[PDB]
């Protein structure tokens, strides 16, 4: 039996977001997963990084640098207990589900702050091993997002522009950076305009997906092996890769578009 | 004299971010601007949306919906005073500078939550008048960002991928959505690896830019006039525009890439 | 007609507390009172004092002192609007009824916070005119309290001890301090164990009382004229009063027991 | 090594209250205590009881009864996580210090609400084991209170009346009810008028006390063995105890004064 962590970022128990969290928990438990939750609002989770995250002696309190100081605290065991509790959930989890409403084309502040306080250096990432070599490479993450705006608004021709671009900084920059394999997002568009019977179907479809979630093909990101991962090389794509790619019509991903066509639904559908 | 608002999102007065805020304030005042600040950490700004943003009876406490409830509060004059104070700063400002360290490929949680609590419907945006028709269309906004990662890491061939994609959800989805003209971002890369003398030069360059900031050409976003802005049309680009654009090599912008090449530095450099 | 304010502190419209509020309103209106309500839960009332209660420029933001700063805000008209609205209800009211369940031997937190945010200096009390000389001396206040525990538990020989002691800090320290004449409390004991027919009678008895509430004799507190109200005298009782009281068997009141027998039911029954 | 919880109820880090919290923490740690904090303002602690405190299915949602429903949630494991986190601190702690300014003759609303949400039935009290038989009987609690008013104002002859009466509902009704042994309160009077050198001495004296706090004799309350602890007997003092007491000049405590002289400083000094 595998272990799941569901991180929910919605204040209301009456919300569709809460219903999706409940559906996920029920489906995963039915298949013998252990399911742990971080209901950030119900926890009254503190989302602001500060010196109070470090309970031990600071290396340099006169010139406080959160990255270096937090890493030290992580290694020496003097992170704030609330952070440690979340890190333990993450360490235990095979699968991490993030359930949230899209807010200002991104994650809610309370969830952004959870990443900032919880994804501490060494624990969640290291430059020595960015992206596919990162600490969470044995784990899978998935975004389950609800929106006010319709799917069409986020189509290539839609007023808001391509959802693939919106997803990229979260899926690549936060989740994949730390090593996660990122599964296809569950995208629930214009949930405020969805009829009751269709909402029931959304919940059922999500539970169905979760029955086999671990076997899905993850989204495609450019492997780190394509890059020279040192400062002399500027962390740039290897010359021989650049030469090879010059004859290809499509770029590799949203962020690695290389000035060419982005492969369709790079951040929404696996190859 | 014009009026500037500088929103800072950094806890440390000793930081480079704070120095950039101070430099901006000094340069703008030298040119006769009135300068107001929102130092979110110094203000102990509350970044989490909740029912306590409404300082009275809720319309529907059994099914609390923040968008509708906040708009009602805005209209009836029942928003939390801390929010009202920030809205008044915004109303007064011609230019809004956001000074922050890049955190997890986006704005700090405290700044994300400032957007969430302060950019209330009717006040900051409406569906009836999205994007270039929005309330802030007579104002200009600029991001001033510091990063840990080098510029090369965020180049087209860099391990992180294109900075233009990272900037898009903030510049288009938050700032431009509300009407702002968005100026070229001030991008200060790998500030933790920059020698002392060069840091002094960064401060000087920012002050110099600010001397003439109001004359700059803003970034290019697709005008809303290219779209049919109603639910029946799905907020899609007009057919005649779609036909015309098939002859252009580059998409309109990062989000409106249309499955083609993204115009280079669309979110970094003006035409 | 006189004017009544009923302040209710209970979340449930289905509660006996809510029934008592409804009964009070109906009885007072029948006798030609104007009745205004502060249903704190239904108002979504914020019960926590903070600097956000003051919307104008603080005297000293570096050393924030709530008493001095709130008084300034009161005088200059820059208290938070929710507070101002409550203050206006109070100014209008002749009679103020507090309807609440006893919680942890006192008022519910939401009502405690209402006192803290609403009973601002100069408005509700002044050191220059404490107690019977205070701003609300033309008003009358009454507590209507429901309890889980039986009356016997709160008798002199009861496990919880004397209810007169429990009532003292509220009736003397909050209500009388501000000038109110305090009427006998309506004490509804063990309301969870009261049979249906008796509860109907409780509602009827409360309405009956309210028909003539304004004519009742208030509770006895020691008049301020018994004290030397200045720092040099330590706000101590006048010596000639002290001398006189040495020949009285009972202390003056619960708080002014003087190391003697407390007059029976000092905080429950008028002389 | 024993465990301490310090619960602070003050918004300002610049406050004397905050300094007393810091002093307590430093002194206890120096003597090898483990010290945990609940800085209620810094936590943005939610102080209002409601149905949202119960995350599971309610027994009777049509007639919501907080006592019964919260106890069920406690037993079934579906109390709100923020409450559970506080309960875990309490469970761990040997000593609990409450540091707060006196506000309207009691605890700040935010602290009152902490008691209301955290001291759930079965966890913190039960009828079957009130007072000296309660769940926290192996723990010790102490109030550390600052006041605006001078000590003389709270003397027997003082305008405010006896501080022992003010303390009783908190120390007996909240702390002792749950089983705590209650230590002598640290009473810091008129802290706004105290000279600089004396304030330094207050901090030092508090630290000194804390060095040996565990060895102090607690305050005297009437033992529950003096009472018949069942509904039929009305939780009244036993007849044989009543007979024995009849010839004694002094009552037993503030609340059990029995119509006679209150033993001096019953809630301030151990006997
Ligand atoms: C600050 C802010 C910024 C925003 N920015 C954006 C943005 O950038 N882009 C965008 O597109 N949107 C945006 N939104 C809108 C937001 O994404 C949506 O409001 C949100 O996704 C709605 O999800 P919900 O769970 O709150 O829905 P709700 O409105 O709470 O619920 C939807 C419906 O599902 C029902 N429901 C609940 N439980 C069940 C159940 N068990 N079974 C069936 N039905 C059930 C509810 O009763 C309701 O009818 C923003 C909103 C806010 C507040
Ligand atoms: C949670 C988190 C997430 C992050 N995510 C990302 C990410 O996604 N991408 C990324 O690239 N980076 C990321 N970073 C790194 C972050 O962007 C940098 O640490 C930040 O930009 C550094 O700016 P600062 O103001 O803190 O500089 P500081 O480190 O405070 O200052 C840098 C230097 O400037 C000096 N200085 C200060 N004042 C002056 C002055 N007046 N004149 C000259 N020199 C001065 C300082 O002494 C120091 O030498 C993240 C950091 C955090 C904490
Ligand atoms: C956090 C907390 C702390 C507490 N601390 C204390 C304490 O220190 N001391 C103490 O003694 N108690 C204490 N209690 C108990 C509390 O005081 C009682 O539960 C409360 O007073 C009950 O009043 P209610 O309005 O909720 O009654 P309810 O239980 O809501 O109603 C009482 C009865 O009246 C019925 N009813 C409702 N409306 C009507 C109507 N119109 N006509 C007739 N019947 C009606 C209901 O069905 C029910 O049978 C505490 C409770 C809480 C939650
Ligand atoms: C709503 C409300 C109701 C109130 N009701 C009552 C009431 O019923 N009865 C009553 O008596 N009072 C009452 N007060 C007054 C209140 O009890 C006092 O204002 C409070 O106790 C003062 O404590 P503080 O920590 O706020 O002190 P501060 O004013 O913050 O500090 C007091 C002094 O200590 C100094 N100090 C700070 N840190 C240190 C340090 N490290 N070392 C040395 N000195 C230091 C400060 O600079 C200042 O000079 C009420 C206040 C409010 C806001």
């Amino acid at each position: 039996g595998r272990r799941a962590l569901i991180v929910l970022a919605h204040s209301e128990r009456t919300s569709f977001n809460y219903a999706m969290k409940e559906a996920a928990a029920a489906a995963l438990k039915k298949k013998g997963w252990e399911v742990v939750e971080s209901d950030l609002y119900a926890m009254n989770f503190n989302p602001i990084i500060s010196r109070k995250d470090i309970t031990g002696k600071l290396k340099d309190p006169a010139n406080f640098q959160y990255p270096a100081e937090s890493v030290l605290a992580y290694k020496e065991g003097h992170l704030s207990p609330d952070i440690v509790a979340e890190q333990k959930k993450l360490e235990a989890a095979d699968l991490v589900i993030f359930q949230f409403p899209l807010q200002w084309f991104g994650v809610p502040a309370i969830l952004k702050g959870w990443f900032e306080r919880v994804f501490i250096g060494e624990f969640a990432y290291t430059y020595a091993a960015m992206y596919d070599k990162g600490p969470f490479r044995s784990k899978k993450a998935v975004l389950s997002i609800t929106t006010g705006g319709s799917g069409s608004m986020y189509s290539l021709q839609g007023i808001h522009g391509d959802m693939n671009v919106i997803l990229w900084p979260i899926q690549s920059g936060i989740l994949h950076f730390c090593g996660f394999q990122v599964l296809e997002p569950q995208l629930t568009y214009s949930i405020g305009h969805t009829p009751a019977d269709a909402r029931i179907q959304i919940l059922e479809g999500w539970k169905k997906r979760l029955e086999n979630i671990w076997d899905e093909t993850p989204l495609y990101f450019a492997p780190s092996s394509l890059f020279d991962l040192n400062f002399q090389a500027g962390f740039l794509m290897k010359k021989e890769v650049q030469d090879e790619e010059k004859n290809k019509k499509f770029g590799l991903s949203v962020g690695h578009h290389l000035g060419k066509s982005i492969p369709t639904d790079n951040q929404i559908k696996a190859r």
